[PDB]
């Protein structure tokens, strides 16, 4: 169901942002 | 270490978005 | 399906705990 | 649906790899 | 660096919960 | 800090796999 897909996307984005943050951090 | 504080903020926002998702989910 | 929702929740929690850990770390 | 399950698995693996990376990092 | 060891433990637990989820999933 | 560069690479690959998943999803 499309709501579940959107759930999975919204979720994925959060992991993307986590990785974002992680790489962003490692330059320290 | 302002960079670390900004890190902590940027991080916090991600938790905010996680919580967003979590509450958004619980209505199911 | 509710099992899939619970899956998505259980999953979300793990990301929450990851972020937890991440912020917890940054005070080092 | 099985495609959605596979989605959830593929997703999970990414979190596994994130944790992988995180622990891998902490030895620094 | 005991704090780092505790970090590694707290981290490990999250991987344990990830694996939990993963095996839990594979019965689908 | 080569270890840090390798960290950044290993990390990047995970983002690659995230993006993989994301594009893979959007066909839904």
């Amino acid at each position: 169901t499309d709501k579940i897909y959107d759930a999975l996307e919204k979720l994925a984005e959060i992991q993307k942002e986590i990785a974002e943050f992680l790489r962003e951090l490692i330059e320290a």
